[PDB]
């Protein structure tokens, strides 16, 4: 079950990695590649180093684009369980700083550089994406991350798959808030109709719905 | 208005990149490429990751000398505002641990590396270049930077240009010590007949003599 | 006195730089070259930056095999006194979190990367190498590395040389442990018949002996 890679849109690939996780066998986490002119940036590792080594050489290899930096949407192993295969491999690693205070308390190692987005609604502009704090959610630090020319929508483990009623690891949740996180990243990217979830296959936007649904008080 | 390089020595260049300040139009600031045997080094980056990233290019693509290392001569967007740009195209940067808490309380990315110069007339040995913290002046952070083989003095933002009064943003300026710190630049780098403002033309020593007498208690 | 290189074992190399150091004439230090598959890793920098960048010059050219990322074995000027030409030669350093505060309390560079075994007899993978806290010996935060293809010791400080009885810099050694910590290493890596201190010639298991019995309370 090696690391699989396939197109979203023109530039924008999907990365996914697998962990089996007992008593459950394996659960795929996904996150993306987006190429720039000569280069790609990076959205999450995968599960460990391994996998996430077999991306960095993926994007050289295949797409002749090298990987040089990486957003990190929160302080989770699926998200941030490569991050030493990234820094050996030279790629320049983005988080918040919430994330990475949070990565420390993990276990997890922390990016290398800090976004300062700590409001609800805050958003930057990084490497061509849109980066939305959202507020707390499926982790009081996830963030969402916006690909304006495909019009792509990265919700992360923010956005549950399909139509499951199942929330997850729900350890650092913000049960409260979660549905309206949801709903800001909804309003804040409206032409965004291919949905990207961490634990599911890509979809439409019905699974911001489902998710909002979901997870509503 | 796009990023300008001239030649100053043997293997030492300035950089220029313009921004508009409202009213006043486009305002210059300068900083160098100094070149070793098969790399170079930066000081301090322009406005912006935009022409940051043009200077890293040109040093690669114009010299054949990539630049390795740079570092950054006070916490103001002039001298830090296109710190990202380094990170993420492989630059090390340096600054001191002052100048890197300012940077972070500024709203500016801080260097990867921290020198340790507190000391007012500490002075240590850096990539062949001698940076001197002469003491607070224009920012409470300022130092300077002594390139010996050509003899130019880097005195950046600490110098004021030509034979203007005006004293530029004073916003964080150490207005009793000033002169005193640009008197102590001069006597350290009695040599140096180019001296380089970060807002002006590159002039001799004259420029420092009138900094120091503009902003003379 | 360049720095001088030696086989130790397949694809394991110990680099070797001497500084004098008064009275006493010059004074070697050890540390080691990993070779991986198309890249190297490297224990310890040499004594300062020109030595170190020698090292990471003769990996590349000589092994055609770079050194991507380096593990330092305490915080003192024989183990980290390169760490800036590490830094600015891309390589990607670790350190434990003691000893990186150590380091900046002693006016040395911190790794970039924190590893956290500060349990005594703490023991992590890193880059196929088996990293071991034993205990306070040489210095609180001495740390040593396990090569298990070729059962290959790195004791670095924390072992003595040959029959020596002197006891090298004690200035921050724990002179109640470091016997323990000798045997916790022995008792960890029973298989390494070559053994490396820092300071003398590569041996095997005596001294290890050795230094336990001269050290012991
Ligand atoms: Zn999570
Ligand atoms: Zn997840
Ligand atoms: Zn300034
Ligand atoms: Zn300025
Ligand atoms: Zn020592
Ligand atoms: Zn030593």
């Amino acid at each position: 079950k090696p690391v699989e890679f396939v197109k979203l849109g023109t530039g924008v690939w999907m990365h996914t990695g697998y962990k089996v996780v007992p008593p459950w066998g394996n659960i795929r986490t996904n996150g993306l590649i987006i190429e720039r002119g000569d280069y790609s940036v990076l959205v999450d590792t995968a599960w460990n180093d391994a996998q996430t080594a077999e991306i960095v050489a993926w994007a050289k290899d295949t797409l002749q684009k090298p990987i040089r930096a990486s957003i990190h949407t929160h302080a989770h192993s699926d998200k941030m369980g490569g991050m030493d295969a990234l820094h050996m491999l030279g790629v320049e690693t983005f988080a918040t700083d919430l994330t990475n205070r949070l990565a420390i308390e993990r276990g997890l190692m922390p990016a290398k550089n800090v976004l300062n987005i700590s409001e609800i609604g805050s958003q930057i502009e990084w490497e061509g994406l849109t980066i939305l704090y959202p507020g707390g959610g499926h982790s009081e630090d996830n963030i969402v991350v916006n690909e304006g020319v495909n019009n792509i929508l990265f919700g992360g483990c923010m956005i549950r798959p399909g139509m499951t009623t199942s929330l997850g690891n729900i350890d650092d949740a913000n049960l409260g808030y979660w549905s309206k996180a949801v709903e800001n990243a909804a309003n804040a990217f409206p032409d965004s109709q291919i949905v990207i979830p961490s634990h599911g296959k890509p979809a439409g936007r019905e699974i911001l719905k489902n998710t909002a649904y979901i997870t509503r008080p």
